[PDB]
């Protein structure tokens, strides 16, 4: 169940009955109120349609209005919420009404409310999609990180959200509820430790978490390597991204058996980076507060397992977190260092700011071992996923179609997208390196595809896919500037799949 | 009286019958010889002016012409200098005519010169005032700094300047002097502590010329806190500062005690960033030798102590001088880093070349323990100072009118003047940081203004101003690059005018 100061209920009652603080209905823009609150506005002897005569509510998708004590019910409140002209919404405009509907209701002194948008459609959903997502965009909406606030808001009121769906449809409501809930559990710790300053959320801070994980589910086993035990393993590019730092890095093991000993399990590889500065090829000063979001692919990590571990899925899952902070110093690795991998392939990194991928290598390298059935790796990896696909939608590639297939369809289920991009054979010499078996870089031509080449190497023996998050694990600037918690819904959803 | 080598005197005697090497006279520009001069050319039956007739002398401010042995007279030589045509002479004339008659005397073997230049008049100034601005010219204009040097240049024969007054001015006249060379002697200290090198003035030499100043001064008493207290303190931004670099950082605290026990101290804060690369937050290459001028804050705060301490001023002063180096490293500060401050307040650190106020702020949260009646801090702190204000004018901004005006009066009487800038609460919300109680840096617009909007936060609980003196206190290139030693002059006056 939700952890972040709300409780989900599925109730099949009549709204017209049903007490609560505040009520809400939608209202569609010039066309006839639906069936839940046409019921109620005959409640009230028609209050309701007497007030939107007056009007003050176009209908617009998002906007409100909100009326007091209505005669004949039980409502103190009811909320009217505009809902467009279309027959169906698509789900931006689904996840702008629900947003417009709780931020009313975060500012009102109601313990409770009641939600009787059943009669909402949106295009391709049913009732297990849709509360999938309402639910999650209501959750993840309720996410606050202020521990270094020394003035806290003030706690919201409203604790209990109610669903009012047809008995029908009840029990799809109730587990796209129930599976929404644990993913923005997920998506909340994802955040956290994606929002978290790089002094406090370094890699030994994150292995502490793990173990802290472990704690809460017993059917989760956490392993936390450290720097020794890397360099007996030989994992010489990861080695050579954590050497110019004071902070130790960490290989964190997850292991998850909630399947048969014979099913072979499932591989998440997180990017880490708990701060990048660059390296020896240090970045500009400007914006670079946002690299504490280059550790957001092991967040992400995190955020999957949480939401699997609640919701005790019938799979085997293996995470495995990749964790460094990438410094300058007099130590530090410097362009032209040639350094032996894990595989044994040698690297020459020509440039210390594209780090992530050589702790991601060792770890690809590493996954081997479990005899994984598909193995995914996620990653801020590039700025040249955003020049490719923005900030809405994460880059993907990978070896195997079928599983890039099964990602493209969990991420377009979940509203939490990703977008295939080649890794054709003829961008594999871009990597060629006349001192080492690969370059760590292309040239400045399809680097997010060069980036992906470059793992492809390291993930031959098993099915195989990585997600380029740079784009979407984190919202750069204004109010709203901080983690976001994706891919965590796309992954989540995925497994679910896959556990069936 | 002056250490750096010049023995300053006034004398009310007739100028054509004073023994001397060199008798410096002023000439006008189109306008009859002043009194003074043509008492000297009557004594040698008008040799003067006919040499004057000639021409060679067009009486330009600072122009000069030369004369060895004129008949009766007992001056060796007889220096004429140009006035000009105004009837009085603005600051800078003043300045330029006294520079120029320096450099004459400074290649001369004379071992001493006396300057009849009492008819000079000078807007707005009586005898005192031009006394202070004609001295304190002088003495500063002797300033040397060669212990770097193999090649010195030869000593000087000059060591003895007369100032010729009338009897009813020469008290004035001796005032004016006698302040004007505790004032030269601190920028000489300040001078000399901002054109170190930063290899040798790093924070541990700041705390050990303290101890110094200390043992040539009975009436000051020096603290110097290390890593160890400032920890104990809660200093957390200080140590933040400090922590990537080899060199231990310092608080330095000066006590003196002028006044009765009764009256409220005065106390100045000054930044002492020995070096500052930016951190992280790298500096470009070019010209960032100049950053050694980065603790000329804490410099000022040296020499405004040198001055008060020679001239026993009835004042209760503290000096706090915050002394840390800013270097990149494994261990360094990181964008993103989020401290607490000793007073309590958090700071997300956005980029860690804006580390000035990072040292400031915890030493202004020091300060409050004095219960001061009036909190002055001194930094070199944003490069838009400089596109606000240029070279020749500091940066100002308060919390309090009365205490801004007097230090404006002061920097006007010195000719080391200042200009307010506004810290309205508008610019306030530029420092708003989702995460943290404050951002440590606005943006773009505005700097000089959020960077004391910044400061601000810590300095409530007090009467305060800030002077803003990266333009002011260096000049970068040419024969005259070096550190220039102010504001000492207007914080010695501000001093002087509350000592009354
Ligand atoms: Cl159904
Ligand atoms: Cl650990
Ligand atoms: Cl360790
Ligand atoms: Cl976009
Ligand atoms: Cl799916
Ligand atoms: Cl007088
Ligand atoms: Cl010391
Ligand atoms: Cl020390
Ligand atoms: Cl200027
Ligand atoms: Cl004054
Ligand atoms: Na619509
Ligand atoms: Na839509
Ligand atoms: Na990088
Ligand atoms: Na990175
Ligand atoms: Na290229
Ligand atoms: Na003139
Ligand atoms: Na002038
Ligand atoms: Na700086
Ligand atoms: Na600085
Ligand atoms: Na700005």
């Amino acid at each position: 169940y939700f952890q972040g100061g709300m409780e989900f209920l599925v109730k099949s009652v009549r709204p017209e009955t049903l007490k609560t603080a505040t009520l809400v209905l939608a209202v569609g823009e010039g066309r006839k109120l639906g069936a839940s609150a046409k019921a109620v506005d005959d409640a009230t002897g028609g209050a309701i349609s007497a007030v939107l005569k007056r009007g003050d509510l176009a209908g617009k998708v998002g906007q409100t209005l909100l009326l007091q004590s209505l005669p004949n019910l039980k409502a103190e409140r009811v909320l009217l919420v505009g809902a467009g002209k279309e027959r169906e919404l698509g789900d931006r405009q689904y996840r702008k009404l629900a947003s417009a509907v709780l931020s009313t209701l975060k500012g009102l002194a109601g313990a409770d409310a009641a939600l009787a948008l059943g009669d909402l459609a949106v295009k391709g959903r049913g009732a297990h999609a849709k509360a999938r997502l309402l639910v999650e965009t209501l959750a993840d909406g309720l996410y606050v990180f202020d521990r270094y606030k020394s003035q806290k808001a003030e706690p919201l009121k409203l604790k209990k959200l109610t669903l009012l769906a047809d008995k029908a449809d009840s029990a799809a409501v109730e587990q796209g509820s129930k599976e929404a809930q644990a993913i923005a559990n997920g998506m909340a710790l994802t955040r956290d430790l994606g929002n978290l300053p790089p002094n406090v959320c370094h890699p030994t801070f994150l292995g502490e978490q793990a173990k802290g994980l472990a704690k809460e589910f017993k059917s989760l086993k956490v392993e936390v390597l450290d720097e020794k035990k890397l360099r007996e393993l030989g994992m010489g590019s990861f080695l050579a991204v954590a050497q110019g730092s004071d902070q130790p890095p960490r290989l964190i093991i997850l292991q998850y058996n909630g399947a048969k000993k014979d099913q072979a399990p499932h591989v998440l590889v997180g990017k880490g980076i708990t701060f990048d500065t660059g390296g020896i090829s240090l970045k500009p000063g400007l914006g670079m507060d946002e690299m504490k979001f280059d550790m957001c692919g092991a967040a992400s990590v995190f955020g999957t397992f949480r939401a699997v571990l609640e919701l005790q899925l019938p799979i085997n899952l293996v995470g495995l977190l990749a964790c460094a902070e990438n410094m300058p110093s007099g130590g530090a690795t410097r362009p032209g260092d040639i350094v032996t991998t894990m595989s044994g392939q040698t690297v020459e990194i020509l440039n210390t700011d594209a780090e992530g991928r050589l702790v991601l290598c060792d770890a690809l390298t590493y996954a081997e071992r479990f005899k994984p059935q598909s193995v995914i790796d996620i990653a801020t990896l590039t700025g040249a996923c955003i020049v490719a696909l923005g900030s809405n939608t994460s880059g993907l590639m990978g070896n195997n179609e079928a599983l890039v297939r099964q990602l493209l369809k969990a991420g377009e289920f979940a509203d939490d997208r990703a977008w295939q991009l080649p890794l054709f054979d003829e961008y594999q010499e871009q990597l060629d390196s006349p001192f080492a078996d690969i370059a760590n870089i292309g040239g400045p031509k399809a680097g997010t595809i060069t980036a992906g080449c470059f793992l492809s190497r390291f993930a031959k023996k098993y099915h195989w896919a990585h997600l380029d998050i740079a784009g979407t694990a984190w919202i750069s600037g204004g109010k709203d500037k901080g983690a976001t918690g994706r891919p965590v819904p796309l992954l989540t959803q995925y497994l679910l799949e896959r556990a069936k």
